[PDB]
């Protein structure tokens, strides 16, 4: 991806954010309690914790683009995962605009509680004026897609989330790219459907993870991944995209039956105009953090990304002995015989990608069932009953996170949130840290959920 230009709101005439004011993060009643070192996010330019220009942090995931037209070898990829989803009959029409927002059994209604982008939020007006679910009304939506067309700037602003020391003195804070519900709204009617058959199947047939719950979805994995197993890391991934992935995209979506008009909302996402506070600029490549379906089209490029990328680093390689599955940037793949990832992290770079081994690794090792990590997770086989696999949350993150609340009326709910997570690593990992939390009068007047009914609940879902 790569800005093309930059310009003042008052030349391109679009509307402005308030910054967000202050974190909303606090310490919570465990901050001290237990251990790690992550505070609020660089919010902005003034925080005198940043040892560098904030800005020019912010933007620097853009990396530039390397090709903006697809080869062979991108093509032969796209073919191929354009001809594994042919199997599964994507209704390739439009959804009504009523399950677009409203939602249907397999995707979710639109979230009332996110932002409109723009210019709905500019103007202080909220999803909840505009749509109603006891009501299912769209006539509202129809008049404000009317009032302002299509095609918006996406409404650009700063995630308030936890980071480590390093990344808020080097000003690497996250970027909320919220497209305009005008567009969210049209991108599912056109999509909906592709969605629905997603969220249904994850696995191996869509190449897709979106929508899974870890705790089933454990245990299907070493099944559908059989063979030798492979992994690594991208860096600023979604950023680094260069317009060539869109071209690819739309092959494959040309190629599973999808019209010319569904077909052209791709361009409205590999090109886009986003407004951070007093500035509007223009991105090219880059698939926008909050654009409707980023989820989904992410991992589709993904799908798109490995097979070119094994076709053009080797030989007689077979894609249909491929097996993977891609949550946005994050994939899990395996084949029959290893495969050389330092050679594939070459070829990546050629096309913009930086790939770097699993998990902070030195080194581009083995990855097996035990040290390989999807959605944060690792891999633990249950003792008792090892066909069902734990997705193992690391304890270090559920203690960086504790440590922290955005609502300090939330202890209970997020301890117990947080106790769904940690049980998964063993008895005497939860033990372990439940002893901790009862370390302090407060946690002792908490309800904990126990051990062994975590594991009946868990038990009773296969
Ligand atoms: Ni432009």
């Amino acid at each position: 991806g790569e800005i093309q230009w930059v310009k003042p709101n008052k030349e391109t005439g679009r509307l402005s954010i308030n910054g967000p004011t202050r974190t909303k993060l606090e310490p919570s009643v465990f901050h001290d309690v237990f251990e790690g070192n992550k505070e609020p996010a660089v919010l902005h330019s003034k925080d005198p914790r940043l040892e560098v220009d904030f800005e020019q942090a912010l933007f620097s995931k853009y990396v530039g683009n390397t090709l903006y037209e697809p080869d062979e070898y991108i093509k032969e990829a796209a073919l191929h995962y354009a001809n594994q989803l042919k199997q599964l009959e994507i209704n390739t029409s439009q959804m009504s605009m009523e399950e677009a927002c409203y939602g249907t059994e397999n995707l979710e209604a639109i979230d009332l509680h996110t932002s409109a982008g723009y210019p709905y939020s500019a103007l202080g007006i909220k999803k909840r004026d505009i749509l109603d679910p006891t009501t299912r009304d769209v006539s509202k939506m129809k008049f404000y897609m009317d009032k302002y067309g299509l095609d918006l700037p996406y409404s650009t602003y700063v995630k308030d989330e936890l980071r480590s020391i390093d990344k808020i003195k080097k000003g690497k804070s996250r970027l909320i790219e919220a497209s305009s519900l005008n567009d969210s709204v049209y991108l599912r009617m056109a999509f909906g459907h592709l969605y629905e058959t997603f969220h249904a199947n994850p696995g191996t047939i869509t190449g897709s993870a979106v929508g899974c719950n870890p705790d089933t979805f454990w245990s299907k994995l070493p099944i559908l991944l059989p063979g030798s197993l492979f992994a690594f890391d991208y860096s600023g991934y979604d950023a680094s995209l260069s317009p060539v992935w869109f071209r690819a995209l739309e092959l494959v979506l040309r190629e599973i039956g999808y019209s010319e008009g569904a077909i052209s909302l791709i361009e409205g996402i590999n090109h886009t105009h986003h407004v951070y506070r007093n500035k509007t600029y223009c991105v090219l490549g880059g698939m926008p953090s909050g654009c409707s379906g980023t989820s989904i089209f992410n991992s589709m490029i993904n799908n798109i990304i490995i097979r070119a990328l094994l076709i053009k680093t080797f030989k007689g390689i077979d894609l249909d002995e491929l097996n993977m599955v891609a949550y946005g940037d994050d994939v899990l793949a395996s084949y029959p015989f290893p495969i050389d990832c330092l050679e594939l992290a070459k070829t990546g770079k050629e096309y913009g990608l930086t790939m770097t081994p699993a998990d902070k690794s030195p080194c581009f090792n083995e990855v097996n069932w035990d040290n390989a990590t999807f959605l944060k997770r690792g891999f633990l086989p249950d003792e008792q009953f090892p066909f069902l696999i734990h997705p193992t949350m690391p304890m270090r993150e559920i203690h960086e996170s504790i440590r922290w609340t955005k609502d300090a009326r939330n202890t209970q709910d997020h301890v117990r949130s947080l106790c769904l997570l940690a049980w998964h690593n063993g008895k005497q990992e939860y033990e372990k840290f439940v002893s901790t939390i009862r370390s302090v009068p407060v946690g002792r007047a908490l309800a904990i959920p126990n051990y062994e009914n975590l594991r009946r609940n868990w038990l009773e879902l296969f």
